[PDB]
């Protein structure tokens, strides 16, 4: 805790920008953009990239493999890794929960079963009893830890990182047609009392002053098997942890008398929010590197008008370390990560130009996922900041939610470190 | 020098030979779930603080509202201010986000689906076929290791396996008709028989919930609550650690059922439904039954929630454990003396139920659970005083004498600070989290 104190910077977003920067349309990510969406499977059939990746998972199971060229102990072990991966995603919609105000990501609590059951108490209808940002910051961070965050930070909302247009589906489209009917929808800020969705726009109130960012730690032993199946499993379980975090915390904020917008992988760019909220620093590979977990940590965030004290950004030397390290760039199976210096100009449509960062080719990264049948993660696994076969993982150390008691003390929290 | 705590060594020392530890006689019958104090008509209605008779949880709601308005965190317990009182109830209410009508008891509804076929996750993964491909592993030894590893990923702090004893499965469940939307669920609850038949998969008809005769095993999970929050019982922060753990139970069930299905087997979730969690936990070796009626575990005492999953997956049953709880409960009686409703007996165990809420025919301490429930509207919470005062809930019970582990007999002789004090992820305590580390050796023998 006093380590993190040592590295607090003075207030101010540390992301350097120029006058070319514009908000970024979510459809441009490699996951969704038409130029990157379709990729061949191992048979040469072109399909949506995740369906070709499915074909590789099936082929690996039948051939008793945990990953590309990686023989499992037997077919049973191969099957178990994919079963664990698939199960981890149970509380996540279509890989990331990105559709705003759909399924688990509702922008109002009013229709949720938990809100209905609690309606006679009227917590969501009662004006706030606490408006002091200091007390609120302590309450909401305590709640965040109950809700499964291993790290939590607060920043003013920088609209530069909010997607200009979200990827979503029409509100009456049933789940079974969702993947075939994704659309783009603008996210705008207006003078309205509550977050609201019209036919035309997702409307965030101008009072939405703050963003709360959570880090959800992944399991080191499993991530070290990247690009094989157990790295996929710790990824997947943490997405469901993100979803529960967003819902738990939004409900807490609503029952305190404020509004709250969940996001998971939607709404805006998590790495930028996490850096501004002080969880860590941007890195060569492009992830937020944290002191506690390096880049081996997932991110989610919640937007709110609840008064809060912003945390300070931290500087523990990541930028200078990544300058000379280049280990992620040398081991990346697709050569997606640059060995060059940071610029303001993106490599392709998948990058947001106008901000100083290491510019990576994220279509090359995604191209390796159908090939390998997984979500790679080699850059995370080799990064020195992540530090301190698959049969040995299944036979080896585990604990609740994949957390490690050898390090869990480092995320203990008292009021002194919350506000 | 002090020997470092070894939770695995403790469980090995107190393991007992195979066999259900629960002593029963011939008057034992399966228990209709409607008989619980939460649901039965004799106990369901309680007065609020104005003397109005209402469903008990609605009278409890009225008391929460009154406490917030009066700046209290519990009965005659002043909060630091109204904002603190409000914060405690907001945290409690939020905790329940992934739980239907206080316990997820309706089988094969909402989160508790008996088949994965309609779930969004199953649909998304359908092209891989994991739920339709026959199992690639049938060896119960490897399956036990796989499923326990998955259980820990899924949020279990403790996990154990038992053969399914049908004595503890409810004869009839409380549920709602399949065509009833959530908004009307509380007004449309019904009973439905739980039966065992020669069918390939768990199935529900208009008249019965059908568990297959092949459903051999039950997997029991312990979900640890937070010590500092539970010690505020009967006040609001004990309600909050209870509530959050119910949503953790729900996630566990769904995660684990999907893993089992994707391994080629079927899985039935339950949370507080389907059967009696304390008996399953005892038979799976998580702990022992206690005077208060809860399962007491070596790691957490009774300050741990339970859920369970039923499956045909071949597994190795765990051994029951006997670390002397019965003998300590015979002479302790702290929970009985501190219980604000006098619900817990100070007398001997018997086979005769105290009232309709107890299942007769099994040797246990017989408590009056209508008296317990009656205190919840009075206090505006879920009490928990018995859990809070139990010496096993405290985290330093265990000492090593140079030869073996033993219980320290010396143990049996506010809310602002909680909000301002120690916390960690999911409320777990890093000073004890090493106790639940797991390697293959302690997952399967
Ligand atoms: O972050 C992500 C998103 C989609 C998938 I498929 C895997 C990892
Ligand atoms: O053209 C296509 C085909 C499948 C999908 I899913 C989306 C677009
Ligand atoms: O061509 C396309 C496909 C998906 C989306 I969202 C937008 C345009
Ligand atoms: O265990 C339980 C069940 C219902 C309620 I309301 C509180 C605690
Ligand atoms: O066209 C398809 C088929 C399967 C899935 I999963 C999504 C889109
Ligand atoms: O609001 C209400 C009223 C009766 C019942 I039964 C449940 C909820
Ligand atoms: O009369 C009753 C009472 C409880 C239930 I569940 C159904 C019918
Ligand atoms: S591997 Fe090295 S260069 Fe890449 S993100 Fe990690 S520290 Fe930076
Ligand atoms: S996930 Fe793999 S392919 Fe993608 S950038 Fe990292 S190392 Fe390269
Ligand atoms: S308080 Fe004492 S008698 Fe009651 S359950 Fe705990 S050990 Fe047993
Ligand atoms: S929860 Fe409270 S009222 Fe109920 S048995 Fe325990 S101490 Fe008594």
């Amino acid at each position: 805790a006093e380590i993190r104190q040592q590295f607090a910077m003075t207030a101010g977003s540390p992301i350097i920008v120029n006058d070319k920067l514009e908000r970024y349309a979510e459809v441009r990510t490699a996951f969704t953009h038409p130029t990157s969406f379709f990729k061949p499977n191992y048979k040469g059939e072109v399909k949506p990239w995740f369906l070709s990746a499915y074909d590789e998972k099936v082929r690996q199971i039948e051939n008793g493999e945990n990953g590309p060229k990686m023989k499992a102990k037997n077919v049973g072990e191969a099957r178990a890794g994919r079963a664990l991966e698939a199960a981890g995603w149970t509380l996540d919609i279509n890989y990331g929960n990105i559709y705003p105000n759909r399924f688990f990501m509702l922008w109002s609590g009013e229709t949720m079963t938990n809100t209905q059951l609690w309606a006679p108490v009227g917590l969501d209808r009662r004006p706030p009893d606490t408006t002091d940002p200091v007390e609120l910051t302590n309450y909401v961070k305590f709640a965040a830890r109950m809700a499964g965050a291993d790290l939590v930070g607060v920043a003013r909302l920088n609209r530069n990182w909010v997607y200009s247009e979200a990827v979503t589906i029409p509100a009456d489209v049933p789940y079974e047609q969702s993947l075939h009917k994704e659309i783009e929808k603008p996210i705008v800020f207006k003078d309205v009392p509550l977050p609201i969705e019209t036919d035309d726009e997702l409307i965030i109130p101008n009072t939405c002053e703050n963003v709360i960012v959570a880090g959800i730690a992944m399991n080191r032993e499993m991530m070290q098997t990247a690009p094989n199946s157990m790295a996929c499993a710790t990824t997947a379980f943490c997405y469901s942890r993100m979803c529960m975090f967003d819902m738990w915390l939004c409900q807490f904020i609503r029952y305190m008398g404020y509004y709250a917008i969940p996001s998971c992988n939607g709404v805006g760019q998590s790495v930028a929010f996490a850096v501004e909220a002080g969880l860590g620093q941007a890195s060569r590979m492009g992830a937020c590197i944290t002191p506690e977990f390096g880049p081996n940590v997932r991110l989610t965030k919640v937007f709110t008008n609840m008064p809060l004290v912003p945390d300070k950004p931290i500087d523990f030397g990541v930028t200078e370390f990544c300058e000379t390290c280049k280990k992620c760039a040398r081991e990346c199976p697709s050569k997606a990560i640059t060995e060059g210096p940071r610029t303001f100009e993106g490599r392709s449509i998948h990058n947001q130009s106008g901000k100083l960062q290491w510019q990576n080719d994220y279509n090359k990264c995604l191209g390796y996922w159908p090939e390998s049948g997984g979500y790679c993660g080699v850059c995370v696994a080799v990064c020195p900041f992540t530090k301190g076969n698959i049969t040995e993982v299944w036979d080896g150390k585990i604990n609740t939610y994949g957390l490690d008691a050898d390090h869990f003390r480092d995320t203990v929290s008292f009021r002194k470190d919350r506000v």
